[PDB]
C-alpha cells in the first residue's frame, strides 16, 4: 500500500488524511499538530466548519518548526453553498486560503452541489424553513474553480456529494478547462456506494470516503442508530487482524483504492488511526464489509431535498 495516489491534474495526494468537521476551535490545532507529528500529510477542512484559523494555527507552526515542507502537505478545503455565484468564488477561496495561512491549496472542491442565497447564513431560510436556493448552475460554478487553477489559488479542483449524472454534468460541460480530479463522497460499510465509485473511477476522478466511521458525533445522531464502530461483525474481523475496529474501517477504503479522512480530536486515536498501513484485509474480509451495505447515510441533506440539484434522489 503507497501511501499517495495519483491524480489527474499530475500531483500525488495522500490516502490518508485528517477530518476536522466537529472538531472543537480549542482542540483542533493541537489535534493538527499531533496528527502532523505521527506522519499525517494531508488535512480536509472547510470554511463551514468554521475552524479553518485554529486548524492553519497548526500547520504553519509545523512549517515554522520545520517538522514538515510545505510541498510535503495536501491541504484540502471547499466552497461552501452560499458562495456558488462567480463574483463570490474568489474571495471565498481567498479567506480559506487567510485563514489557513497557506498561499495556495492542494485542491479545492464545490461542497455540495446545491448553491444557496449569498449572505451571512450558510443555510438561508425562507419564512417556512425551506433554504433559499441561488440561480446559479454546477457549470458556472465549475467555471469560477477553473479560474482559481489559472490563477495559482489552488492545484487542483473538484467536487463532494455530486451523483453520477452531476458528475457527468461536468465531463460533458461545453469548453470543459480541467476535470475534477477528485469526487469526495460518504462511504463505509453501511453505504458502500459501489455505483458511484466505479463510475468516478472510470472516469479518472479520485474518490475520497468521508464519515469513515459513521461518525458517531454528528449531531443529529439518533440511539436507535446503527453503529459501524459497535457492529461486532465488524469487530470480528479487527479481533482476527489484531487491530481495531477503527483501523479495519479505515484500511477498507484504502484497499478501494479511495483516499480516506477520519476525524478525532483524541491525540490517541489520530496515532491509532494512522497505523493502517502495516495489514492487509483479504479479498474476502473486502466482500463481507461489503455485504453490510444498507444505503444509510450520515449526511442527506434533509432540508435541501426540492433544490433543484438535491443530489439524492438519483440512484447513484
Ligand atoms: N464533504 C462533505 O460533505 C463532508 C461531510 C462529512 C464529513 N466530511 C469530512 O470527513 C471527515 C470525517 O467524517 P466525520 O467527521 O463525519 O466522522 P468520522 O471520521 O466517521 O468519525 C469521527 C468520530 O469518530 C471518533 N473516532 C475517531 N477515531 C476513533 C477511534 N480510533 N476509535 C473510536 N472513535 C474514534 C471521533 O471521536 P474524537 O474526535 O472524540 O476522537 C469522532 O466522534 C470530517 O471531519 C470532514 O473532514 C466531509
Ligand atoms: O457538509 C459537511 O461537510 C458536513 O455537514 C455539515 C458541516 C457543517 F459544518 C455545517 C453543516 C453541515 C451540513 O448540514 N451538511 C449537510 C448539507
Amino acid at each position: 500500500m503507497a501511501s499517495r495516489i495519483l491524480l489527474n491534474n499530475g500531483a500525488k495526494m495522500p490516502i490518508l488524511g485528517l477530518g476536522t468537521w466537529k472538531s472543537p476551535p480549542g482542540q483542533v490545532t493541537e489535534a493538527v499538530k499531533v496528527a502532523i507529528d505521527v506522519g499525517y500529510r494531508h488535512i480536509d477542512c472547510a470554511h463551514v466548519y468554521q475552524n479553518e484559523n485554529e486548524v492553519g494555527v497548526a500547520i504553519q507552526e509545523k512549517l515554522r518548526e520545520q517538522v514538515v515542507k510545505r510541498e510535503e502537505l495536501f491541504i484540502v478545503s471547499k466552497l461552501w453553498c452560499t458562495y456558488h455565484e462567480k463574483g463570490l468564488v474568489k474571495g471565498a477561496c481567498q479567506k480559506t486560503l487567510s485563514d489557513l495561512k497557506l498561499d495556495y491549496l492542494d485542491l479545492y472542491l464545490i461542497h455540495w452541489p446545491t448553491g444557496f442565497k449569498p449572505g451571512k447564513e450558510f443555510f438561508p431560510l425562507d419564512e417556512s424553513g425551506n433554504v433559499v436556493p441561488s440561480d446559479t448552475n454546477i457549470l458556472d460554478t465549475w467555471a469560477a474553480m477553473e479560474e482559481l487553477v489559472d490563477e495559482g489559488l489552488v492545484k487542483a479542483i473538484g467536487i463532494s456529494n455530486f451523483n453520477h449524472l452531476q458528475v457527468e454534468m461536468i465531463l460533458n460541460k461545453p469548453g470543459l478547462k480541467y476535470k475534477p480530479a477528485v469526487n469526495q463522497i460518504e462511504c463505509h460499510p453501511y453505504l458502500t456506494q459501489e455505483k458511484l465509485i466505479q463510475y468516478c473511477q472510470s472516469k479518472g476522478i479520485v474518490v475520497t470516503a468521508y464519515s469513515p466511521l459513521g461518525s458517531p458525533d454528528r449531531p443529529w445522531a439518533k440511539p436507535e442508530d446503527p453503529s459501524l464502530l459497535e457492529d461486532p461483525r465488524i469487530k470480528a474481523i479487527a479481533a482476527k487482524h489484531n487491530k481495531t475496529t477503527a483501523q479495519v474501517l479505515i484500511r477498507f477504503p484504502m484497499q478501494r483504492n479511495l483516499v480516506v479522512i477520519p476525524k478525532s480530536v483524541t491525540p490517541e486515536r489520530i496515532a491509532e488511526n494512522f497505523k493502517v498501513f502495516d495489514f492487509e484485509l483479504s479479498s474476502q474480509d473486502m466482500t463481507t464489509l461489503l455485504s453490510y451495505n444498507r444505503n444509510w447515510r450520515v449526511c442527506g441533506a434533509l432540508s435541501c431535498t426540492s433544490h433543484k440539484d438535491y443530489p439524492f434522489h438519483e440512484e447513484f
